[PDB]
RNA sequence: GCUUGAGUCUCGUAGAGGGGGGUAGAAUUCCAGGUGUAGCGGUGAAAUGCGUAGAGAUCUGGAGGAAUACCGGUGGCGAAG
């Protein structure tokens, strides 16, 4: 439809979900999946096989896309952090560059108290 | 009376010692807008809760508060805190 010919997929994992979405390079979302959407409800969702069945169900489709190389950017601590990767290259798209991101504060905004179980 | 206790004077050193003022980066939250669409979030497992009145994710701009990520250590300073 827009036939890009490139992007980049931001990959949002944690420990109890994993998000993809493809987008541009001046962000502008395409397309999007999560491991909790593609029927992995429960505790498997937080698993590293469902984040990879998330990034090739996302990536899919690639005729109407037309993103041939598409970079990645990860977030967060995810389930190995490098299946969504394995499954994505070989999804179509040759992978050059992987940034993490990884939001570090730098001290305030005291984190939330400890749990005592 | 004396100089060894105590003290003053000259030249330097290290240090989160204390009070006042200024400024910088990261991140959380919130507000406006763009793409986008069915989930998000959380747990041992759930539910409440948020979302088709368009959430979450993602990009641009803005507001405001608080603390200073490594350096950082069987390191330092302070009578103690
Ligand atoms: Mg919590
Ligand atoms: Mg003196």
């Amino acid at each position: 439809r827009k036939q890009v010919s490139d992007g980049v997929a931001h990959i949002h994992a944690s420990f109890n979900n994993t998000i993809v979405t493809i987008t541009d390079r001046q962000g502008n979302a395409l397309g999007w999946a999560t491991a909790g959407g593609s029927g992995f409800r429960g505790s498997r969702k937080s698993t590293p096989f469902a984040a990879q069945v998330a990034a090739e169900r996302c990536a899919d489709a690639v005729k109407e896309y037309g993103i041939k190389n598409l970079e990645v950017m990860v977030k967060g601590p995810g389930p190995g952090r490098e299946s969504t990767i394995r499954a994505l290259n070989a999804a179509g798209f040759r992978i050059t560059n992987i940034t993490d991101v990884t939001p570090i504060p730098h001290n305030g905004c005291r984190p939330p108290k400890k749990r005592r179980v």
